[PDB]
Order: C-alpha cells, then sequence, then structure tokens
C-alpha cells in the first residue's frame, strides 16, 4: 500500500491552531507521533500496566464526546507571542474543536487540558461565614459554604527550545542535562533534536476560578491571585510545621470575597511537592532539622535542606507564570503571596503586580514560625520589619517527639 | 574502580540483598533502571542544566535517620511478598554504611519522621463531643501525633510481572511501548531487575506505636486512600473523598486512644491513576450525557473516555502493609471490593468493614457512592438496583 502520512509538523507559538499543528503523544499510530513522550504525567506508567495486564487496548482512542470546556479559555494573543508560553500547550483544552480536521484524517490527539465546574466546600470557609468573615450571596458562595468555580487540568508541555531560553542555557545542554539526570530517560532528547516538544512524566496543575474566566484577560476587573505549589503533609493533612494549608485557604477566602465584589478570583494549585525535592526529601530534612546541634533555628532552616539536596528550591519559578499568560492575565490587583521568586518570575514576564497580601500571623501554625521567619529573612515580602539575626537564632521550632 | 553491586530481590539480611543505586554520580555504580525521587528527576535535571545543583552533589545524610524504627520484620524477605518498595530504603545509612563509604551514592526511598496535623473535621469531631483529647495521641488544639513514612516507588520487575501474570519480558516491552519510549534499557537491559519508576509513591501516617502494626494482637484501624486532590484538597461535593479519609482519621485517633493503632495510607493515584484531565474530561461527559447524570452511567462514562474503569491496579497495594508488618486488619475504613479482595488475597485478614457513613456523603457525591454499591463495594444497607441506578441523581452543570 501506501505510507499513509507521516508526522505532522509542529511550530510552536503560530497565530492559529492550524499553523501550530497538534501535539500528538498517543502510541496508536508511531508514525504519527510528533513530541518526546506521552500524555498524562506519571500516569503513562499505569497506562501501560493496564496494557500489560491486557485490561486495556493498545488499540484504545479516546471518545471526546461531551467532553469540552465548560468556560471558553480563549484564544489570546498570549497563545501566540515567541517564547511567551512555553510549558503548556496553549491548545490543550481545546483539541476536539480546533483539530477537527486532524482528527478526522486519523491522528490520535489527546486534550492535555481539561476545563469543568465545582463546588467546593472548604472547612475554613464555612468557619469564615460563621466567623462572618464571608456572607453567603447565592451566586458565588451558598450558605452551606460551597462555592462555585471553574477548574482546569493542565498537563505539562514542554517546548524545548522556549524551556532552554527561560533557563538561559542552550537547548542542546538543556537536553543532554534531561537525559543524563535522569538516567537515560528518553534518548530522543539527544537523537531526536528534529523533535523539539516534551511530554514530562511530572504533574501539572489545576486552576481554580471564582468568576467569570473571560475577566482574567480583562485587566479593568480586579483580579485576586494565587500560585500554590503541593505540600500534601499541610494541603490535605494539616501538619502545623509549615503555612501551606493556611495560606492557601486563605486565599481562596480572599478570591471569593473578590468574586463577590464584581472581581475575578484564580488559584493556581502546582504539583511541586517539597520544593520539587520529592517527598522524601522533606521528611529527611525535618528530622535533620529537628535534631541538629542547637535546636530548629530559623538561622539554619535554608542550610538544613542545602546540606540534603545541593540546593534551597527546584520549583523554578520561571515556568509558573505560563498559566497565567494563558488565561490572558496581564495584571494581578491582589497576589495572596510573599516568595520573591514567584513575585520575581511573574512581575519579570510582564504581569503587573499592585497589592502584595501577605498570611496574616495569626494564621501561621503552632510550628511553623522557623519556616516563616527564615523565608521573610531570606525576600520574601512582609509589610513591617525583618527578623533580624538575634530573632532568627531563636529556638523557635518544637523537639521531636 | 569497584563495579556495580549486585541486586538479589528478597534477601534476609541488607548485605546480601545490596543497595538500590539509583542516582547518577557514577555511572559505573547503577545497578537499576531509572532514578529517585518519582516525577522530581525531571526538577533535578533542571536544576544541573541551570548550574543551580553540581551533577557531583551527594546527600549529606546526617541526622536524617527515621524517627521510629519499622522493622526489619519476615515479609522483608518472603519471595513475591514486597515487590513495589524497596524494604530497606529507610535505613540505607545504617545497613549500607559500609557500601557508601566505599564510594556507592545510595539514596532513601523511604523517610520517616513525626507531626502534629491538625484537620478541621477533627477539631469539629472534638467540639461536638465525638473527639475528646487525651494528652497522647490528641491534644485540646485538635492536634494529633503521627509518625509519618514517605514512600517512594522502587519496581522488582520479575516480582511485579508475576503480580500481574504475565511475562516480565512483556511487561517490560509494554512499558517502553506504551510510555512512547521511556528507559530503553527496560528491553535492552534483561540483567538490571529494578525499576524506579517516575510515578508519585505513598504516605503512611500511623496513631500510636508503629511496632504494633507487627503485632495481630494490637487492634488495627485503617485505610488506605488513593489520592484525590480536588476533594482531599479542596473539597469539592462531587465525591467521598475527603469525608472518608478524615473520617478514618478520627476513627484511627479513637483506636489509639483505645490501646491499638491506627494507619492512613495515602497513595498517589489521581483519577484513578488516570490523571486530573481525563478526571475532569468525564465529568463534563457525565452532566451533558442524554438522560443527566445517572449512577448506571457512572462507569461508561469513564470507559469511553479511558478504555477501562480503573488503573490503580490495587494488586500492589498491600506491598506497604506487608512492609510494616501488618498481618491483620480489625477495622478496615473502606468498601471498595478491589482493596479489599486484594489485602485478604495478600493473606492479611480483615475482621470488620467500616462503611463511609450516610451523613458524611456529599451532596453531588451520591451517583457515586450508588455506582460502587451496585458495583460490589462493601455496605451493610440495600445495594441500589437497576430502577434506584436510573434516577438522575447528579446536579445539572
Ligand atoms: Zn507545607
Ligand atoms: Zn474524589
Amino acid at each position: 500500500h501506501s505510507g499513509g502520512v507521516g508526522a505532522l509538523p509542529i511550530h510552536w507559538g503560530a497565530p492559529t491552531a492550524s499553523e501550530r499543528g497538534p501535539v500528538v503523544g498517543t502510541t496508536t499510530n508511531r508514525a504519527h507521533r510528533n513530541v518526546i513522550g506521552t500524555h498524562s504525567g506519571s500516569y503513562s506508567i499505569y497506562r501501560a500496566l493496564a496494557v500489560a495486564s491486557g485490561a486495556l487496548s493498545r488499540h484504545h482512542k479516546a471518545d471526546l464526546t461531551d467532553t469540552a470546556p465548560t468556560n471558553i479559555i480563549g484564544p489570546y494573543p498570549q497563545w501566540s507571542q515567541p517564547g511567551k508560553i512555553v510549558s503548556l500547550d496553549p491548545w490543550g483544552a481545546t483539541v476536539a474543536e480546533v483539530f477537527a480536521a486532524e482528527l478526522a484524517a486519523g491522528h490520535d490527539i489527546r486534550p492535555s487540558i481539561a476545563v469543568t465546574k465545582a463546588h467546593v466546600i472548604l472547612p475554613e470557609v464555612m468557619e469564615a461565614i460563621q466567623k462572618g468573615r464571608l456572607h453567603p450571596d447565592g451566586r458565588f458562595l451558598l450558605p452551606s459554604g460551597a462555592a462555585l468555580v471553574t477548574k482546569a487540568a493542565i498537563e505539562p508541555v514542554w517546548h524545548l527550545p522556549g524551556v532552554a531560553e527561560r533557563f538561559h542555557c542552550s537547548e542542546t545542554d538543556l537536553r543532554r542535562v534531561l537525559f543524563e539526570e535522569t538516567g537515560g530517560m528518553y534518548p530522543e532528547l539527544v537523537t531526536r533534536s528534529d523533535l523539539e516538544v516534551f511530554l514530562p512524566p511530572i504533574g501539572g496543575q489545576t486552576v481554580y476560578i471564582f468568576g467569570d474566566a473571560r475577566d482574567l484577560a480583562d485587566p479593568g476587573v480586579e483580579l485576586t491571585a494565587r500560585v500554590h505549589d503541593e505540600c500534601n503533609g499541610s494541603d490535605v493533612f494539616g501538619s502545623d510545621i509549615c503555612t501551606c494549608r493556611p495560606y492557601l485557604t486563605h486565599a481562596i477566602e480572599e478570591c471569593i470575597q473578590g468574586a463577590q465584589r464584581g472581581g475575578v478570583g484564580l488559584v493556581a494549585y502546582s504539583r511541586k511537592e517539597g520544593r520539587a525535592l520529592g517527598e522524601v526529601t522533606k521528611f529527611l530534612v525535618y528530622n535533620a532539622r529537628k535534631r541538629q546541634v542547637g535546636g530548629d533555628t530559623a538561622d539554619q532552616y535554608f542550610a538544613r535542606t542545602e546540606c540534603v539536596a545541593g540546593v534551597q528550591d527546584m520549583r523554578f519559578q520561571e515556568m509558573m507564570p505560563d498559566v497565567l499568560h494563558w488565561l490572558g492575565v496581564r495584571k494581578i490587583h491582589r497576589l495572596v503571596s510573599m516568595s520573591n521568586m514567584k513575585y520575581d518570575a511573574i512581575t519579570g514576564s510582564g504581569i503587573e503586580v499592585v497589592e502584595r497580601v501577605d498570611l496574616p500571623a495569626d494564621l501561621i501554625p503552632a510550628d511553623a514560625r522557623v519556616e516563616i521567619d527564615a523565608k521573610m529573612a531570606a525576600g520574601y515580602f512582609t509589610p513591617g520589619a525583618v527578623p533580624d539575626a538575634d530573632e532568627l537564632a531563636k529556638v523557635k521550632g518544637r523537639e521531636l517527639d
């Protein structure tokens, strides 16, 4: 017969979906693949187990009927600005619509983004109502404490030349180091320089929108926003060693209020557990903090991570604002965050920040003083005085056991 | 220099088992496929590429050792019993001290620490008089004292293949093919038996004394919870997840207070291990389908998108229980027949099954729990029949 069609080209950042080309990361037809890697982050490993055990056909293709976004997001000019969005596929939510022809031609194209709605009921919001900080309105916040949200799950899609620029290194070096430091994950990183797009086996993020997603692209609508990096031990389990769930739920409260007043709110939840070191390293460091000579002091907080991990933080907030540009955000009126790394990345990428909203002191959990004092001393935003050397030397961390 | 140390999976001593060497500081010492920290090896690569981290860096493990001694237990050296984590992975600094000193760069794959966990649901349990602080397990602040262990995945491929009733050769070929060619050593290095996959692991929360988990005479209350970010963190009312998790935590605290021990394992398998994008696509299809969001269509909506109902493969889930020495679960705070079958099929007796109280089912979670009960999840009461399952129990939008 004939050789069917080859792999469709990708022109990253092109002005239209058709010129950009679809990300084809499925494996039903190897000849159509035009990226390195596969969809769903880490969960490609579980898909492989499902095929190996006979539960899933390696020929299966998704039926996308009725799955399209509940809310229209974009397109926006940022989707085609050179180098602006390099770690997600701006077209990834609307593939069934914008690549309908390519799907009909036989290219097996999966969404990398999904957009739905939810009622989120957080205990802290229920308490906020009881305390008179929040008042149900029936539209954004119900008397039950439920907040109506749009939520979008975004899986990672990396344009390697653009990622390299974002980190000020050559694409060749980025790709060689990705290959070497993963123990040889995906040799195409070094053997297929013609493939520009990489679907890494990492978690993505989820955006929670309070109000109308279209207002995110209108700087005349007051936007309250937080980008939160995953901390399972607090975000789920409420460990009192850190500030994470308190800051997350404070931000959610402020987003609900912002929407109620006629604005819009945004919380992005990014899968970067333990400063992207993972939870094992995180717990090893907790142990060293508590056992060190002199006790758990803020002046040693970062040193304890450096000794185990060789760096303080591997989250690389340089890629974090891509989701904001995807949503059309040009201005954040209230940024519910303190990190100078996040603030520098956001403003450095062209997003104006007006008010910085620090975490209220009464929300710092009982053993989180070491963390927050160390962060303020390291340059995180605070409206008042930064802890001095003497304050940072106080043994504020609880003993082990 | 020296070559790669051999691995003899399931050996009775750490020295004979050999260390998992999954670092990249000396390629000649590597004796596994893949690298440590699950997905976060990718971020380590960015750190090296950007100049922030030296590719020569080795951890200083000083003072990082477990806060609680877990094992060794007989299960650690029973052939085929533990195939998806390294039983020695928490104690490498102790049991592989000689190998570390000889220049093998060996990382822990498990870390064990302590915490005070303060959950709003537990504080409310106290306020409502369901829980009473005792000063040792539960404080008046609502804090519960726990031991917690983070466990990253370490797969013995011959053992995983057996667990899944397929040949190791086929398992490794399919892993290679269905990931788009991730790690060709899966097919080119059959001599490497151990694989460190780029997936999330799990976290165990222990209420009481970890040593009691290995004593079937001590009443054990346990739940294995699979990650649901949209509920576990954000409290979406479409599912039962955070309610069941926090109910289990309440029951574990009480079990410890009565002189027993409690265990919650939190496993990183978002969306039935399909991931969150697929999960949300299915929510949309559920709400838009002709006839509305009905329990009799709940599983079909996932099948249409994903080709299967569930990819969590609970057949590997009991490994952590065997690592902890668990031989009996007196109170299993769970309903899933797949979890129950996997636990009991691995030889662990389950005495009481503790279903989720009806009053804890969130406002839009009735479709989910009714479909699950009809699918065989444990319930003491009536199973919904065909007519009940056809009711439009799901909220619009
Ligand atoms: Zn935290
Ligand atoms: Zn759930």
